[PDB]
């Protein structure tokens, strides 16, 4: 169900949030480092149904971020559907280590055959939001690597379409 969030603004009436129509829809795009919105626990790929009550269906993301600039007051409301994209697959390393994907730039590119990533029907073109329960949104590639590299056998993620 969605949940709502409450938010107060900085001085320039910021929150931390980028945004990004998709399908008539508004997501969260880039969620700031100590932030009001990471404080409320928006993330990467949450949907943002209404800011103040408004419906933010068929918006551009202009439109989202001049909503939230010109908002009165202090204090912004949002109605927020968690990452309605996300889905969580679970591989187990093979008898050298690997799982069996290729990632660049935090997006999986190729599913190595006949991998524990094969057999689980990982697919390409999808964002890895969280490495069994590391948020690697913002990472760098090597960073995720050290993530896999240290993992045990069981290595849960979470993954979106990159859309």
């Amino acid at each position: 169900d969605p949940r709502e969030v409450i938010l107060c603004k900085d001085q320039d009436g910021k929150i931390g949030l980028r945004l990004k129509s998709i399908d008539n829809g508004i997501f969260v795009q880039l969620v700031q480092a100590n932030s009001p919105a990471s404080l409320v626990g928006l993330r990467f790929g949450d949907q943002v149904l209404q800011i103040n009550g408004e419906n933010c269906a068929g918006w551009s993301s202009d439109k989202a971020h001049k909503v939230l600039k010109q908002a009165f007051g202090e204090k912004i409301t949002m109605t927020i559907r968690d990452r309605p994209f996300e889905r969580t697959i679970t591989m187990h390393k093979d008898s050298t280590g690997h799982v069996g994907f290729i990632f660049k730039n935090g997006k999986i590119t190729s599913i190595v055959k006949d991998s524990s990533a094969a057999r689980n029907g990982l697919l390409t073109e999808h964002n890895i939001c969280e490495i069994n329960g590391q948020n690697v949104i913002g990472l760098k590639d090597s960073q995720i690597a050290d993530i896999l590299s240290t993992s045990g056998t069981v290595v849960t993620i979470t993954i979106m379409p990159a859309f």
